């Protein structure tokens, strides 16, 4: 079905999923990374092409409640700019409206953070009734969109009286300031924080869902990704790669 | 697209496995015979969804695997190839083998691979290990997942362990053989957890292996599976799934 087919893909730099040089490279070759590597073997073994195509927003993507427009890559996918989202790509309802998703790779929670050994802060609905530490989430990420449309509108709440954040990099530097609460995924934290031998987990993990790729409804390579991904699974390729990518 | 659910009469493929069905023999007709942690989630579907349903065991009691002789499925999953059901609703684990022939709906829970064993003295490690020994006889369930998954992995040793294993029929004759000793179970994670919470001599036999999921198994283009799949990521996403395994699986220990 996808044999000499060219598939546009949508993704962003969030390591270890995707790394993505911005000089000294062309073309795929500037990506890398645990998505790219399975990326790469779906393409070697259905027998499409395939190109990168990053959002301009640069963001994963939300529906924005006031306009009721999507942004980032899911925007792009409905736009028909991509054929397929390949990237950690999180499942939630208000996705799940507009796109479908692949077969699941990997499993992943919510995970809050802070600096500073020895913090008094026990759950993150706590921050509501102090002002020691501020926090946040990053905008048109998966972890504000779980947060505003939790049944206990005190996550809204949490969401709105934090501090937005545009991405990964200003998150982890806000976190890296001291005083801060930062709110996102198990998985990207893990990765990327295990030198921050300072900085620690408020509560335990919360919400559970799965990264995934995201397709477009009605697509037509649905059917043979979710079987490569499921034999991936079985035959322990994800896990093979994430212990070549994960610090 | 333009068809849902509402007015349709679903036949839910099914059998007992405990926590996830539970099902009466007596004393009971219809629907009010089946219960579990999958029985809630087909109510509230039914409910939300506005479909009415019936439950369709199949004759040879098996969830179903691909025989490589006849290349003929069994089971549950024949029962839904041949049109006796729309869905099977059970804790149907995720295999390369079944996507060949069905599709699943979204994942609602994680499960692997568990190995437990009964016996006093020398023990084991790790599975392969009983291809060098004859203390311990060992089995997997016919016709289930571990067993199409161990025939399947690229290490044929695992093929060995299932074609010179003794031959089980079903959870409850594999349950009976493991308490009667010197012997090791292959199956899966929660439904061990489950099932086993009182046998305190009964011990892992290494780490859980192999990752999966339980799915409800759908016929491929099935009109109803984008719906299914949207409510079972709702159920995720609220918590009604972890509620759910809360108030069905066992609790304390005696042990
Ligand atoms: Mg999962």
């Amino acid at each position: 079905n996808l044999i000499g087919r060219h598939l546009r893909l949508g993704s962003v730099e969030e390591q270890p999923f995707m790394f993505f040089a911005t000089e000294g490279c062309e073309g795929n070759d500037c990506w890398s990374g645990m998505v790219n590597d399975m990326v790469v073997k779906l393409s070697e073994d259905l027998g499409f092409t395939y190109e990168y195509i990053q959002p301009d927003d640069r963001k994963f993507g939300a529906l924005n409640k006031t306009t009721n427009e999507w942004n980032g890559m899911i925007r792009d996918l409905l736009d028909d700019k991509t054929d397929m989202i390949a990237i950690d790509l999180s499942t939630n309802s208000a996705r799940k409206s507009a796109i479908d998703y692949s077969f699941p790779f990997m499993d992943a929670g919510i995970k809050a953070v802070v600096k500073g050994e020895g913090t008094t802060l026990n759950q993150v609905l706590e921050l509501l009734d102090q002002d020691k530490y501020k926090w946040g989430v990053i905008g048109s990420r998966h972890p504000e969109t779980l947060l505003k449309t939790h049944r206990d509108s005190r996550y809204s709440r949490l969401v709105d009286e934090g501090v937005e954040l545009k991405d990964l990099n200003h998150a982890i530097e806000t976190l890296r300031g001291g005083l801060f609460v930062f709110i996102d995924e198990g998985p990207v934290l893990a990765h990327n924080l295990i030198s921050d031998c300072d900085v620690f987990s408020v509560g335990e993990e919360f919400q559970s869902f799965e990264y995934a790729f995201g397709l477009p409804k009605d697509s037509p390579y649905k059917s043979l990704i979710d079987s490569h991904l499921l034999k991936f699974r079985e035959e322990g390729f994800i896990d093979i790669l994430w212990e070549k990518w994960s610090s």
